């Protein structure tokens, strides 16, 4: 129906790879603003329109670049200049928005 191609990929195989590739660009690039992206125990924390992001942002980077990338599917990270451009302002929206 087209509706699986979202779930059969990064979701059923990588949940957790995909994921925890944008807390690596959300954590990173929010850190600017200093926001509560951290959990009570020092952990990593996301909110509901940021968690759509998370979950859009890397479905769309590491099933298209982990494989038709070139620059490896497991490295010293890209996420600090990569993961697609227009969903980065999505990385933006909770708290602080920009300083």
């Amino acid at each position: 129906q087209r509706v699986k191609r979202l779930l059969s990929i990064t979701n059923d195989k990588h949940d957790e790879y995909l994921t925890e590739m944008v807390p690596l660009l959300v954590e990173f690039a929010k850190d600017e603003c200093h926001n509560p992206f951290i959990d009570k125990d020092g952990n990593e924390s996301i909110p509901s329109g940021v968690l759509i992001f998370v979950a859009k942002a890397a479905q769309f980077y590491m099933t298209n670049a982990g494989l038709t990338g070139r620059s490896m599917d497991t490295v010293s990270y890209n996420f600090a200049t990569e993961i697609p451009s227009t969903i980065l302002k999505k990385l933006n929206p909770y708290r602080k928005m920009a300083r």
